[PDB]
């Protein structure tokens, strides 16, 4: 279990029961409290403890919480240079489409995102 800290604005990952995902610097909210999984080498999976959604992108590139795991759950997980992850939606690696938050909690959507970005690097700590 683990918290996932965007450095952007410094919030957390929060997948809430809605489907909604977004972020949130409450390290409190249990609704943050994620667990990656991996589907294979640099293949992982992120889904709420809480609720047991699952991390997943449109094909908008919107972040959303699935019930259940599918073609857009997975995500590639590279590790950064500065020591932060990223993860690549994988259907759509090819656009390079990132799970990234922005300085005011929302999401960013996958197409707005870009390497170097500072939205797109999170630091998971543990639970």
């Amino acid at each position: 279990p683990k918290l996932l800290y965007c450095s952007n604005g410094g919030y957390f990952l929060r997948i809430l029961p809605d489907g909604t995902v977004d972020g949130t610097k409450d390290r409190s909210d249990q609704h943050i409290q994620l667990q990656l999984a991996a589907e294979s080498i640099g293949e992982v999976y992120i889904k709420s403890t809480e609720t047991g959604q699952f991390l997943a992108m449109d094909t908008d590139g919107l972040l959303y919480g699935s019930q259940t795991p599918n073609e857009e759950c997975l995500f590639l997980e590279r590790l950064e240079e500065n020591g932060y992850n990223t993860y690549i939606s994988k259907k759509h690696a090819e656009k390079h489409w990132f799970v990234g938050l922005k300085k005011n909690g929302r999401s960013k959507l996958g197409p707005r995102t870009h390497f170097g970005q500072k939205a797109i690097l999170f630091l998971p700590l543990p639970v």
